[PDB]
DNA sequence: CGGCGGTACTG
DNA sequence: CAGTAC
DNA sequence: GCCG
């Protein structure tokens, strides 16, 4: 299937250096050529062949022919030594390519360095806490209680409440780093007000044991990422995100959580291509105008009372959640 | 060359 | 606003 | 990094 393994490889092994040292549009390059050389139905031959490539031009060539030739690349040698340090502290939920690069240029270089020296944020602070436990993916089945555990807990608020997990779960994979529920009713407005309840009864029962983001100030809450446990003995503690949206989102929700991310980016960039914008709420067709520039013309919503609609309105054919790690990729079936 | 998704918290 | 996240 |  991926006839190119060698040489994606060593080009990850790049983009990852590139990422964690906020490179991020170069970051972003490398993980499109990538993809494509993953697509390709056939080993790369020759240098042409590879700029003939949508997402490869002359240096990712360079690099790949070099590879393909000489076996090795010469550049992973030159990577900066700080970037290992790098990647770890960005592991860190919350700490981010900054975060980490103020760390390195005060001396720290370990986790320890970070626990007993660094100033946290408080959601880094948890983040440290459970670094180990938020790096290893679940396995599906896990996944399936957590989101299950949620749905109860709703139910038992409303039993027309819909509950579904999202994210990697929804497209199939073995194992989720993360689980994403998604929460909604058809009768379009009793979903409101959820998030109180529904965080209490998953705290009273000790199931959530920390909250990274929530603002419980606001009624109208419509996100929360924290942290939940399985009851038993030896469970890990897992990153769980939950949203609550209007059923008229419900589509545009299912799909933006869903995902992938690179599948979303693409569908949106595309949206914006023919006039319109794709958000988590909503597909507008909504455009620019601004007296000499351009600016805010919020443009009224598409009803796109399922995925397949926004499908079709952005001329494409419904793209199976298992099939949606990106758009440019065509999988046949 | 400039743009590269669109949005929601936290501090 | 900057940083980080989804 | 690549693309229009
Ligand atoms: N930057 C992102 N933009 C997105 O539109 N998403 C959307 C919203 S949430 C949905 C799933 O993303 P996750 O980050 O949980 O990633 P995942 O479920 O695809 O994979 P994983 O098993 O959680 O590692 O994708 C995520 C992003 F990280
Ligand atoms: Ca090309
Ligand atoms: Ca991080
Ligand atoms: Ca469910
Ligand atoms: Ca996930
Ligand atoms: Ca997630
Ligand atoms: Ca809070
Ligand atoms: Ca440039």
């Amino acid at each position: 299937t991926n006839h190119n393994l060698h040489i994606t490889e060593k080009l990850e092994v790049l983009a990852k250096a590139y990422s964690v040292q906020g490179d991020k549009w170069r970051a972003l390059g490398y993980a499109k050529a990538i993809n494509a050389l993953k697509s390709f139905h056939k080993p790369v031959t020759s240098y042409q062949e590879a700029c003939s490539i949508p997402g490869i031009g002359k240096r990712m060539a360079e690099k790949i022919i070099e590879i393909l030739e000489s076996g090795h690349l010469r550049k992973l040698d030159h990577i900066s030594e700080s970037v290992p340090v790098l990647e770890l502290f960005s592991n860190i939920w919350g700490a981010g390519t900054k975060t980490a690069q103020m760390w390195y240029q005060q001396g720290f270089r370990s986790l320890e360095d970070i626990r007993s020296q660094a100033s946290l944020t408080t959601q880094q602070a948890i983040g440290l806490k459970h670094y180990s436990d938020f790096l290893e993916r679940m396995p599906r089945e896990e996944a399936t209680e957590i989101e299950q555990t949620v749905q109860k807990a709703a139910q038992a608020f409303n039993s027309g409440l819909l509950c579904v997990a999202c994210g990697s779960y929804r497209r199939g994979k073995a194992t989720c780093g993360d689980v994403d529920v998604l929460i909604t009713h058809p009768d379009g407005r009793s979903h409101r007000g959820i998030f109180s309840r529904l965080l209490d009864s998953l705290r009273q029962e000790g199931f959530l044991t920390d909250d990274l983001v929530s603002q419980e100030e606001n009624g109208q809450q419509q996100k929360y990422l924290g942290v939940c446990r399985l009851p038993g003995p030896g469970r890990r503690h897992r990153r769980l995100d939950i949203i609550v949206v209007p059923y008229s989102e419900f589509a545009c929700a299912l799909l933006y959580f869903t995902g992938s991310a690179h599948f979303n980016r693409s569908m949106r960039a595309l949206a914006k291509t023919k006039g319109m914008s794709l958000s988590e709420h909503a597909l507008s067709t909504a455009v620019v105008r601004n007296t000499h520039g351009c600016k805010v013309g919020p443009g009224r919503v598409l009803p796109t009372p399922t995925e397949k609609d926004v499908f079709r309105l952005l001329g494409l054919p419904y793209r199976e959640p298992a099939e949606r790690d990106w758009l440019e990729h065509h999988h046949h079936h």
